[PDB]
RNA sequence: ACGGAAACUUAAAACCGUGUUGCACUGCAACCCGGAAUUCUUGCACGUCG
């Protein structure tokens, strides 16, 4: 019952497409004007942990709410039972869940299946 | 032989020690790759029998 930093592994995988975009990036080819969140160095697609926060932040606020019904209008109006993970300016808290970034791991298999 | 003639205001001592430009934040909501074009017009299973 001392200290713990429970690290969570796993592999996310797009089944459909995915168009989490970057607005005005700097890919500069054409109709990449709707780009994806890329890496700047390797230029491989990645996923910000903000979105994986800002989807589980959103889509649990209306699942822990919208049953308690009080609509939780602001990201401090949310109850403790969400924001004690996700963080609040009310209790000044640091969150408790560091949603990390992640980028393209299996680029190698995607050249194995001929994806160009 | 001038209350004269000589003399350093001098020697050392760290403006240092404790301190995150930090915590809450979806690049999101709306759109059919959709509408009009004949696989068609010329064409006989037949010439041939002491």
């Amino acid at each position: 019952t001392g200290y713990a930093k429970i690290e969570i592994t796993g592999t996310i995988t797009v089944v459909t497409g995915l168009h989490i975009g970057a607005g005005d990036g700097f890919s500069a080819i054409g109709a990449v004007d709707k780009p994806v969140v890329r890496d700047p160095l390797t230029k491989w697609p990645m996923i910000p942990g903000t979105s994986l926060k800002g989807k589980v932040r959103t889509l649990l606020s209306r699942q822990y709410g919208a049953d308690t019904e009080t609509f939780y209008r602001k990201p401090n109006d949310d109850p403790a039972q969400i924001r004690r993970l996700f963080g609040d300016t009310k209790e000044y808290k640091t969150g408790r869940l560091v949603f990390r970034d992640t980028k393209l791991t299996n680029k190698d298999d995607l050249e194995a299946r001929g994806a160009k």
